[PDB]
């Protein structure tokens, strides 16, 4: 008689999906413990008080997939909007039409191209590098939208988010954004895309909501593993939170970035009439500008009160919570480290790792709720119902 | 023992939705009678035979509306798409975002413009005209976007639309682009907004389909209404042609405007990388090019061919299709007259009117539709069910 049948460390996407599938389909109890005194990590809203308008506490969360399982699957805890992501370029006093795109071209080159003559051009300004090559963030961005177009809408947005040479920094970074020569001005290219209709926390809420399912807030699980693993020592662990903080950084600290936020509510009804306004330039400490009230527009807020979110980018110290990891050449050598490491664990104590800070890796909400499906069909689901070991 | 219970004249959107209310609610016989060769109007599409696009003949249709009761009506018969039409302004060799707002605004001066400070600049160049006066197209758009905005994006236009002067036209024609001071480019402010899935033709066929309706294309309703009408003397009659020419242009020959279009399969992907290209500069003939496969992103077509189509607008003959009445001083005093005139037919004859010909009215799919069930509910089914007098 075990008191709990899985062990869940977080309660970002990843843990919830991992302990909501567990306790639903396989009918077992399941014990999650946050280190923060709410659960849904980053994903985490506020109603701000003035306005009454949802604040993504930990920067702007936009859901968008083309997995239409995960989009089945978490469309049973809440109802999606019409919201398309939609993002404009600060650059030297003007706003710009963004991504790469035929509003970006003809903007910044003062005349209308058609897609074959913009093709032409990137073409010859995309020159001393082809994307079949490009390791790294600089030479593939280059190769993708050209060089002047780098320098004045990618070089000094990356200076400011990682601080961090871009011939160091993955080509997957950049890949993140849609490369087109339409007018398609849309941030993200997945099938399906909206916001959660009632909000974050309350999506995040139904998901942990099972009454099989556990939530201890405000609990460190290297504080209370000793104690709750004999009351259920079959019971296997998924963790969420840093690697390299897991092994108590035994070969070195792995390279994050981490996000500071200035929330501010202005004495008008808008600030920059747009969701989000990216600020490429670097005579502006910023990255970007949150605008919450145009993030819903089908809602309808007061008109003399708008909400703000400046954000600010920064490297991860000790007691910091780690946003964005920077996989550089060291630190993927360091992270090959610790998923031997991990690997051990999980052979040696059940202990299995999944999510954004887990694994190390540039998750999305979608690719971490898949990621935790995969873990669950291929892994926990088979060893808690038909015993199949974890490796 | 009647032949049919009523005629309806004409098979655009008016006419197919007062058959199809008529024969499936009250359950009666509806004679359509189409003087084209095909059904639904200028709303008529076909699909490109070298590219499969469905090509909008008659000119570009894109249902929007506000009203839920349409909305749920129009679903019975297709089912509609994500898209969200937006429309760009080729000015002196530069695409602009349209219509009015920050991304206008930013590009046409130069430098970014605050929601605030947009609105003070336009308030200095809206000044010698306020909106709460404003009778005529001139009036009112400058009133709204101010002067140079109206000279570059308005005026050019109005002049190759119309070839009549802003002073003489309507204030409600301008009124219908949506005036924003935010980074909101969606060319229409409905709730609702798509494509039919399944093209147009799909969508009027299926509001025909019912038994108890006969369309009969390539027949006149003044050639054969002789012989119809004493087959079935007690049914009203719906109609949705030209309303002076119901009465052979006796007080005069209504002000109306055509349009020729120019339809083009070019061996390139991709024209202008968008789906409206308005041309508002006067260096050239067509007011605006359409490209159908930006219609529908969601479907895949060729990318070595597409298909677009150029517009151009002249005055309306004797024998021209009437697509936009132009309502002048002397047009709406004419008007009057046949308001009368069709007055008297309906409490003569029981001749009803309605529809964009029928009521010499600017009017779009949603406000057809919405002024058919009107008719039906007000009109037509307290007739032909209680026996209450068309008037
Ligand atoms: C500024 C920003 C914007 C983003 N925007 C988007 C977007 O628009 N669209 C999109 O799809 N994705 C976006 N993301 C990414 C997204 O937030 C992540 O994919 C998401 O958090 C996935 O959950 P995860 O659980 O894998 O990581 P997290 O949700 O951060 O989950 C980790 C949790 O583990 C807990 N934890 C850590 N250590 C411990 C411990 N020792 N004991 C107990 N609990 C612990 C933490 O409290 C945390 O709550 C954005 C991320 C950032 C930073
Ligand atoms: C270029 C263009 C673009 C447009 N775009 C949009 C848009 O994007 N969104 C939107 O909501 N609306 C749009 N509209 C408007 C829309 O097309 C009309 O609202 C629509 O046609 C409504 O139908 P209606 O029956 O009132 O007029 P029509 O559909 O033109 O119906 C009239 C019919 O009566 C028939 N007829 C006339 N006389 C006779 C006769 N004597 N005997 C028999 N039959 C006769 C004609 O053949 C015709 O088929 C657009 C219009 C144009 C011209
Ligand atoms: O104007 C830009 C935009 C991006 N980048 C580069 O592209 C990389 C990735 O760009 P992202 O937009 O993915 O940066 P974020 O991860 O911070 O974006 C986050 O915030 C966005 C909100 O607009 C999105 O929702 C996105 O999904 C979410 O991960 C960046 O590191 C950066 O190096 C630039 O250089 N300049
Ligand atoms: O760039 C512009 C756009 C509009 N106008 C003025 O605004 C009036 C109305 O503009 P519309 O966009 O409504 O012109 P249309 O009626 O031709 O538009 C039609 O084609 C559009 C397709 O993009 C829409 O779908 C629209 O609903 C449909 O009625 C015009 O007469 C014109 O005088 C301009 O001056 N300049």
């Amino acid at each position: 008689t075990a008191r709990f049948d899985l062990f869940v460390v977080g309660s970002g996407f990843f843990g919830l999906t991992i302990a909501e599938r567990v306790a639903t389909q396989l009918d077992k109890r399941v014990l999650v413990l946050e280190r923060r005194p709410h659960i849904g990590g980053n994903a985490y809203s506020e109603a701000e008080p003035q306005t009454g308008i949802e604040v993504h506490k930990y920067g702007a969360h936009l859901f968008h997939t083309s997995n239409k399982r995960v989009w089945d699957y978490v469309r049973q805890f809440t109802d999606f909007t019409d919201y398309r992501h939609r993002v404009f370029a600060m650059h030297n006093g003007q706003a710009y039409q963004f991504p790469m795109g035929l509003g970006l071209v003809s903007q910044f080159f003062g005349k209308y191209f058609t897609p074959e003559q913009a093709r032409q051009l990137i073409a010859e300004q995309a020159a001393e590098i082809d994307t079949a090559d490009a390791q790294n963030l600089e030479e593939k961005a280059i190769s993708l939208i050209g060089r002047p177009l780098y320098e004045a809408f990618v070089k000094g947005y990356t200076a400011k988010q990682w601080q961090t040479d871009p011939k160091e920094l993955p080509a997957a970074n950049i890949t993140r954004l849609p490369v087109r020569y339409t007018f398609d001005n849309r941030y993200f290219s997945d099938t399906y895309e909206g916001l959660p209709t009632d909000g974050y926390t309350a999506w995040l809420q139904n998901m942990a909501a099972d009454h099989r399912i556990e939530v201890r807030l405000n609990t460190d699980w290297f504080d209370v593993r000793g104690q709750l693993r004999p009351g259920s020592p079959a019971a296997p662990v998924v963790y969420t939170g840093p690697l390299d903080r897991y092994f108590d950084y035994a070969e070195g600290r792995l390279g994050w970035r981490t996000l500071d936020f200035e929330v501010e509510v202005l004495p008008i009804g808008d600030f920059q009439g747009t969701a989000v306004m990216n600020y490429n330039d670097l005579d502006v400490p910023y990255t970007r500008i949150h605008e919450f009230r145009h993030f819903h527009p089908e809602r309808d807020y007061r008109t003399d009160k708008t909400v703000i979110m400046r954000e600010y980018s920064r490297f991860a110290e000790d007691d910091d919570e780690p946003y964005y990891p920077i996989n550089t050449e060291a630190d993927r050598a360091l992270l090959a480290t610790y998923r031997a490491r991990a690997k051990s664990e999980t052979a040696s104590s059940k202990v299995l790792f999944g999510g954004r800070l887990g694994t190390y890796q540039y998750l999305d909400m979608h690719m971490a709720i898949a990621s935790a499906l995969n873990m669950y069909d291929n892994v926990l689901a088979p060893h808690l119902r038909d015993g199949v070991p974890l490796l």
